[PDB]
């Protein structure tokens, strides 16, 4: 899988589980348009968004539903959600995690990008 | 001032320094319509970008022109730029603190609503 | 003021207030002897914690007490205390502001220094 | 494995390879003891330092040698290293992640914290 996404909980230090995560692709003309979406697992994680075929150059943003997460514990959270945006593919195909560690007021957004 | 934004730079240890920043708010046919934005000062904040009257309960999007940002220092960035979207309510918090502390691969964002 | 700390809410997004921190500087025998502590005020901040003449050259280490700060606000904290470890050296670097965010179970910290 | 560290480098975007890491554990005498020691991997992570039966309850130090790490990458960090001090296992056994990602002059650690 070139493209991954893993979600924290900094409050529990746990996985954030049942996370909705949908992804856009910038179009020509200019527009987000849907690419993947998916929830993370047990593990915090989502795997098997995209394959490497489909997965082509281009800007990407990956939106965390992070509101919706910390309502369903009770916690009303700053953000509405936490968004990724990158181009991706540039120089070839890479493989990408981007992992979030989130808190009520507050994340943590990072990439690991591997060839 | 009911919004200020402030941006630090993790690779220098420092405010980062003329970063732009462009708010929007969400409109009724939910796209984004600019609000304010300016750029960072010399201490990395960015005040003045809306009034009491103005910043009405809504949804906001705060966008930090991050890319920008790196290649100027000549570090290869990952992200397109940093957005923080969240909701302001006026059930209590007043002032709103959006903070960034900005890496090449990696943000961390940060809200500190005081009344 | 060549140092200050600044202690961040990730949970209530507010301040850190009352937060015991503790500063030693490295002894020849390599010991941590007691240098200056305070608790945060209101806005999070802690001031006058030394002054340029006692502030030489040296390894110091800060210790934030984030723990006690957590079990006032009954969450169940993962860490002992956060701690800071840095050279002060002369060459440029007049003014230290260290700053932590905290959650229950991660912490982020940074330094911003400024001449 | 009941203790396992991983290591992220947030300017680069990949894990943090060869850092040195110790970990202590207090003693009845108020001491750190030494309790292991490792470095990480290719992929940033450092599994192996201990065993359920040896990982009894008590408070422990796990010191992340950043300094090191950005100093062979041509970099002179503000950190001299990352420590995690927690207390483990007063509860019963668990398995605990430490993870460190870092910036030269900024790190954010969290743990997860597995039953
Ligand atoms: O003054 C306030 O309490 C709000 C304005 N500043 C910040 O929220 C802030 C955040 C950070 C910060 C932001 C993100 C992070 F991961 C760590 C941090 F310490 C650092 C500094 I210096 C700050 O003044
Ligand atoms: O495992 C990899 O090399 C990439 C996928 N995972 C992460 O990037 C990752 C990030 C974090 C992390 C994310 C944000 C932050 F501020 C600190 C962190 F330690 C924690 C863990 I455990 C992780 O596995």
């Amino acid at each position: 899988c070139p493209l991954m996404v893993k979600v924290l909980d900094a409050v529990r230090g746990s996985p954030a589980i049942n996370v909705a995560v949908h992804v856009f692709r910038k179009a020509a003309d200019d527009t987000w348009e849907p690419f993947a979406s998916g929830k993370t697992s047990e593990s915090g994680e989502l795997h098997g968004l995209t394959t490497e075929e489909e997965f082509v150059e281009g800007i990407y943003k990956v939106e965390i539903d992070t509101k919706s997460y910390w309502k369903a514990l009770g916690i009303s959270p700053f953000h509405e959600h936490a968004e990724v945006v990158f181009t991706a593919n540039d120089s070839g195909p890479r493989r990408y995690t981007i992992a979030a560690l989130l808190s009520p007021y507050s994340y943590s957004t990072t990439a690991v990008v591997t060839n």
